[PDB]
């Protein structure tokens, strides 16, 4: 593989919080949670292993089953590394609270489906501290913890591009928590549709899968979120970082 000056693929280990625990689901389905203990210990583990980013989700807030605001605040404050924070960020107050944690950026999901004028305003005011999470089954967007129906993926990308959105985080729900491998086709198709950076999520199962996503960096894929493969020890984060470096 020929040398290049392009950046390497960024890795964002996930810490998804439900009922006070770091959890992994299958297709994000409520009730399929596997718990891996405290979110703080999980986050600090990834930081010790050399993580540059943490992808931190309050899943109770996404589902609407209470929240974990104090814990995700504490985790964010403990990180020296960059933190991408999401879950429940759907109006001015929840956005203000999220930003006050000192996270590096937030992801908006449901609000891009239910409150597009508000998302447009937030993008215009906050720039690259905002990314939109586009979570699909096929090309159909889903909200509210993936329990609600949104529209077509590409319609949304076209609108959000025009509104000046900086970055998209794209999950294939059918791959998430499955260790089936990532949907590379989805990533290539999204990169064909937008010139903004794209962060992949869902299905990574192996170092070879990360290498495959890394090949798409020159198409526009900036990073990869990894959950179950790290928690289930398919590989270490040290190994994953070396795999995408070189
Ligand atoms: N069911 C799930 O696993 C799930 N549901 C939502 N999410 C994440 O929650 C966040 C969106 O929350 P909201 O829709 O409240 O903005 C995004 O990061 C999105 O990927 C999940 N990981």
């Amino acid at each position: 593989a020929m040398p290049s000056k392009l950046s390497r693929l960024e890795l964002l280990p996930a810490v998804d919080v439900r009922d006070g625990q770091a959890v992994r689901l299958v297709h994000g389905e409520s009730g399929t949670e596997t718990s891996y203990g405290s979110p703080l210990e999980a986050a600090l583990s990834w930081q010790r292993a050399g993580a540059e980013w943490l992808h931190l989700v309050d899943l109770d807030a996404a589902f609407g089953t209470g929240d974990n605001r104090e814990l995700v605040r504490q985790v964010t404050e403990a990180m020296d590394i960059k933190v991408e924070l999401s879950g429940g960020i759907r109006d001015d107050a929840s956005l203000a609270a999220a930003l006050a944690t000192g996270c590096t950026r937030v992801n908006l999901g449901t609000a891009a489906l239910e409150s597009p004028e508000w998302v447009a305003k937030v993008i215009a005011e906050h720039g690259d501290r905002i990314a939109v999470g586009l979570d699909v089954r096929g090309t159909t967007l889903k909200g509210r913890g993936w329990t609600s129906e949104g529209g077509d993926l590409y319609e949304a990308l076209e609108r959000l591009d025009k509104e000046g959105c900086a970055r998209y985080v794209v999950t294939d729900i059918a791959k998430d928590g499955t260790l089936q491998g990532p949907n590379l086709e989805l990533l290539r198709n999204v990169c064909a549709a937008t010139d903004r950076p794209v962060v992949a999520s869902g299905g990574v199962s192996s170092l070879d899968d990360l290498r495959a996503i890394a090949e798409l960096v020159p198409l526009g894929v900036e990073g990869s979120i990894v959950g179950k493969a790290l928690y289930a020890k398919a590989f270490t984060l040290e190994e994953a970082l070396e795999a995408v470096a070189q």
